[PDB]
Order: structure tokens, then C-alpha cells, then sequence
């Protein structure tokens, strides 16, 4: 039931998501090992994800969600890495998609900053990096992430450096506690909390 809609360059709403992408990247603690070296990204296609089955789960959930709690959703648009980036987008998130070691356990992960996801395109930790090369930085194959609505809810706030959500609560936020540059990530406990609305490819860039 999915079908994709290439965004053109042109087109405001392409423009408002390369900028979230691109504004987003920081560097991380590893130097780069997992996800690569790069300060900014070739943006080379924009899709949307088109699939109304999935829509309507993911709209039905977030009624539920926002009528317990005084009307309100608590939705973001936050970055999504994953190998399963194909069956996200024609089958939902389930629990298939979860990280099962997590910090903060098995749940559907997402990021604020680009390059956070970036670094879970080829796996956890980057895995052995692009299938073509074996290379995390690899600057010539084509990388895909994921754009996502997701419906937090009531959000448990755990400060830091499936299983279910902690009780009275929809989500949780794991908030940067040591590294002062590092944007927020969230963790869902239901698959039906996020739908895949743009499907992102790209390449990483090699700093000058
Ligand atoms: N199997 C698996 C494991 C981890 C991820 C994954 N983790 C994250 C952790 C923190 C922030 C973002 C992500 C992500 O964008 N993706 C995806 C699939
Ligand atoms: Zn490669």
C-alpha cells in the first residue's frame, strides 16, 4: 500500500527538511567511527511516504494518546536510522524495529540530530559500514534515513550521558547530561506511535 512522492528540490516542503537534516549535524563522541566523518550531507532525494493504512494507525494511536493527556500529542519530527529502513516504510514500525539493547531498553529509537541517526544506517555502531566498501565513512554510497511524526505523550524524562513504557507515561526522553552540543532522543514503546513521513537519501560529505 505505500507509494513514494519525489519531492522537488524546488518545493518548500524539500527545503524545510534538507535544512532540519543538514542544521542537525554534530560531531559525536567517537570521532566519527561509527557513522562517518562529515560536517554536512548531499542531500540527493526527498520522498514522501505515502501509505493510508498506516496513517490511520498511526492518527487512531495519537487520539489515544492526546485524550490522556489534556488534548495533546506531544508530537515531533525527529530522525529515524535503521537497516530496516525498507520495511519501515511498507510495513510501520513494530517491534521488529526496536533496539533491543538500548539505555533505555528495547524500544523504537529517534534523534533530533541528523547525524545521531546516521550513525545506525548500517547498523548498531555503524555495524561493518556500507555493504559495497565495508567502509562506516563511506562517501560514495547512497545512505537513506528516515523523517518521522512521532507521538510522545506524556514523555519520562531520564537525564543521561518491547519493553513498556515507564507507568503514567508515553515515551521517554533521554536528555544530554554531559555533552552540552548533543540534541535530545526518544524512545517509543508501540510501533503505531510514528509514522515514516520522508524518506531521506544521501551521502555524507568529506570535510575540505
Ligand atoms: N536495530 C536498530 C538499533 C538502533 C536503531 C536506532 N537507534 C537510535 C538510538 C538513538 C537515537 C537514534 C537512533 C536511530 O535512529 N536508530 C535502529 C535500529
Ligand atoms: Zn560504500
Amino acid at each position: 500500500g505505500t507509494i513514494l512522492i519525489d519531492l522537488s528540490p524546488d518545493d518548500k516542503e524539500f527545503q524545510s527538511v534538507e535544512e532540519e537534516m543538514q542544521s542537525t549535524v554534530r560531531e559525536h563522541r567517537d570521532g566519527g567511527h561509527a557513522g562517518g566523518i562529515f560536517n554536512r550531507y548531499n542531500i540527493l532525494k526527498i520522498q514522501k511516504v505515502c501509505n493510508k493504512k498506516l496513517w490511520e494507525r498511526y492518527t487512531h494511536r495519537r487520539k489515544e494518546v492526546s485524550e490522556e493527556n489534556h488534548n495533546h500529542a506531544n508530537e515531533r519530527m525527529l530522525f529515524h536510522g535503521s537497516p530496516f529502513v525498507n520495511a519501515i516504510i511498507h510495513k510501520g514500525f513494530d517491534e521488529r524495529h526496536a533496539y533491543i539493547g538500548g539505555m533505555f531498553g528495547a524500544g523504537i529509537y529517534f534523534a533530533e540530530n541528523s547525524s545521531k541517526s546516521n550513525q545506525y544506517v548500517y547498523g548498531i555502531g555503524g555495524g561493518t559500514g556500507c555493504p559495497v566498501h565495508k567502509d562506516r565513512s563511506c562517501y560514495i554510497c547512497h545512505r537513506q534515513l528516515l523523517f518521522c511524526r512521532v507521538t510522545l505523550g506524556k514523555s519520562f524524562l531520564q537525564f543521561s550521558a518491547m519493553a513498556h513504557s515507564p507507568p503514567g507515561h508515553h515515551s521517554v526522553t533521554g536528555r544530554p547530561s554531559v555533552n552540552g552540543l548533543a540534541l535530545a532522543e526518544y524512545v517509543i514503546y508501540r510501533g503505531e506511535q510514528a509514522y515514516p513521513e520522508y524518506l531521506i537519501t544521501y551521502q555524507i560529505m568529506r570535510p575540505e
